């Protein structure tokens, strides 16, 4: 749960891990989704669209694989706006200064997108964030007040859905973590 | 990682919450699955059978709704043996002892030569406790987990006691209109 938090209605947070991609791509432009990663993103988009929810926005990491995952998912959610942010780019694997910078940035993402209540909120909101494993691990453990040793104990599949429910007073519930039950087992990967 | 733990191979633990049931049943024999609860259990059994795994055993709570959830899931898993236990069943002295029983379940089934795949069909408070205990999360954390009826929660315990949570509360294989929390 979160301290010093007061929102006007309940917020549903859907954290999506980017789909399978070309890890060995030389440049960032080369680190595109694999054919299977594209199929994974289609399955996640189908599932999100079947929920019968009006999503307020899709916020996504600016990494190539997150942009491409977002593009595919967004096809299933016509009219939902998309916002790119460098704050949700992946953090270094769990050089000291790079880790300092990543920790500060992902904390800023948590504060800006998760802990921040929108004074303009007028009804329950449903928000999609398409990003990366370490970012999602950090956000989940911070929101639930789990220790940082918890990050590596969460093992998230490509394209998986993690669903947090934030009540107006800051109580946070974990409804699902790493959900890929909507994918056939022969399409499920971790990298 | 879990302390004082040394296994010979990796253990996959699938924790299944019982399906929707008649909460207002007067006696325990009356607290049976609803028609939708039976459909949920069928969906979970279909999913478990599709994973390409040979399950070593199904351990289940002796509560009526867990027995009936197990009966349906087991139809999809021929040859997998079933074990009933009171340890997994869901004033002040009775509540303390119920809590002590859940810690005993954790010690007996979780903390205790080839990789194994084990199914445990039980209840929300038991599963949430086990998840937070295995992941070494604070004791207050359990109530922050919200599990759907018939959901699959998947823990992996490595031989050195390292634990990973692969999924929690998965009902992605159910159509949205079949999903319930009570
Ligand atoms: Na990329
Ligand atoms: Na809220
Ligand atoms: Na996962
Ligand atoms: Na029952
Ligand atoms: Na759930
Ligand atoms: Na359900």
């Amino acid at each position: 749960s979160m301290d010093h938090y007061k929102a006007k209605a309940t917020r549903h947070i859907f954290l999506i891990r980017a789909s399978q991609y070309h890890v060995d791509g030389s440049l960032e432009k080369d680190r595109t989704l694999t054919p299977l990663g594209r199929e994974q993103a289609e399955l996640t988009g189908l599932r999100l669209a079947s929920l019968g929810l009006k999503f307020n926005k899709i916020v996504h990491s600016s990494m190539t694989r997150a942009i491409e995952t977002t593009d595919i998912i967004s096809r299933h959610l016509p009219g939902v706006c998309k916002v790119s942010t460098d704050l949700l780019r992946e953090g270094a694997p769990i050089e000291a200064v790079q880790y300092y910078e990543d920790g500060a940035r992902i904390e800023a993402a948590f504060r800006n997108y998760i802990h921040r209540a929108d004074a303009r909120q007028e009804e329950d909101s449903y928000e999609i964030f398409i990003c990366h494993a370490n970012v999602i691990r950090y956000i989940v453990c911070r929101a639930l007040q789990f220790p940082p040793e918890g990050w590596l104990r969460l093992s998230l599949n490509n394209g998986s859905i993690t669903h947090l429910v934030i009540r107006p007073n800051g109580r946070v519930a974990l409804r699902t973590l790493g959900d890929t039950g909507f994918m056939p087992p022969d399409k499920i990967t971790r990298s």
